[PDB]
């Protein structure tokens, strides 16, 4: 495999807003990072991946995982857990309660669409990525 191998950038999130209330992200936070741009780089080697998302700040965030293995999860604010991805029709899937992650070349683009469940019911987000 070698489809998501590269440099990509946002062009385009639906759903951006209703998602980020969901999971708790207050408003004035919202606004300020609608027309924010991810730099995506990803290195393929068949069920091997490195993923490393370009934030503000000089602040970067890799992570590296086998596909059906159990891999360690990294994050924005810091975090870190453990989680297990599938590779279905092309589809690197992550699923757990309350959270599903998909990821996917559509198009010649790069589609992460993201799920997450709460108290006011679920939320999709659509976030889409050009090459560069
Ligand atoms: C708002 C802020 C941009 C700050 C800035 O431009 O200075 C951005 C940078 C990192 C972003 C977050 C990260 O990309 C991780 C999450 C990605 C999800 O698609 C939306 C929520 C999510 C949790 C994001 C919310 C928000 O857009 C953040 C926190
Ligand atoms: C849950 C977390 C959101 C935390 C955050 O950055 O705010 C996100 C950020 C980066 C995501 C990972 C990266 O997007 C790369 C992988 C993409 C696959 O679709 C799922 C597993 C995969 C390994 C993702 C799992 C999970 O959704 C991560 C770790
Ligand atoms: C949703 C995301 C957590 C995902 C991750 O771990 O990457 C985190 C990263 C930074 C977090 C924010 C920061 O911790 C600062 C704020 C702390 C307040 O207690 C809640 C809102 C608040 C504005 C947070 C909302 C949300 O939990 C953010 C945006
Ligand atoms: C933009 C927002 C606060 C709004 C404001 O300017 O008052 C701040 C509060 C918490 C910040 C986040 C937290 O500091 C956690 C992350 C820290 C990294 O150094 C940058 C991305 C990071 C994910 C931050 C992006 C953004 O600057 C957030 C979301
Ligand atoms: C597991 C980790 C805390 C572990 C630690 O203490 O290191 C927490 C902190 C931020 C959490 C994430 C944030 O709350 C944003 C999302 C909220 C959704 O309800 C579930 C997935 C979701 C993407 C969370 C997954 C997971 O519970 C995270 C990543």
């Amino acid at each position: 495999g070698s489809a998501f191998n590269g440099k990509w950038e946002t062009e385009s999130q639906e759903g951006y807003e209703p998602f980020c209330k969901l999971i708790g992200i207050p408003d004035d936070v919202i606004a300020k990072g609608r027309d924010f741009k991810l730099v995506t780089e990803i290195v393929q080697n068949g069920d091997d991946f490195t993923w490393t998302q370009y934030y503000p700040n000089n602040h970067v965030v890799t992570n590296k995982f086998i596909v059906g293995k159990e891999s360690d999860m990294e994050t924005v604010g810091g975090k870190k857990f453990k989680g297990i991805v599938s590779m279905e029709g092309g589809k690197l899937t992550i699923s757990f309660p309350k959270y599903q992650q998909t990821t996917e070349i559509s198009g010649g683009k790069l589609v992460e669409t993201s799920t997450a469940s709460g108290a006011q019911g679920t939320a999709v987000l659509v976030r889409t990525s050009k090459k560069v």
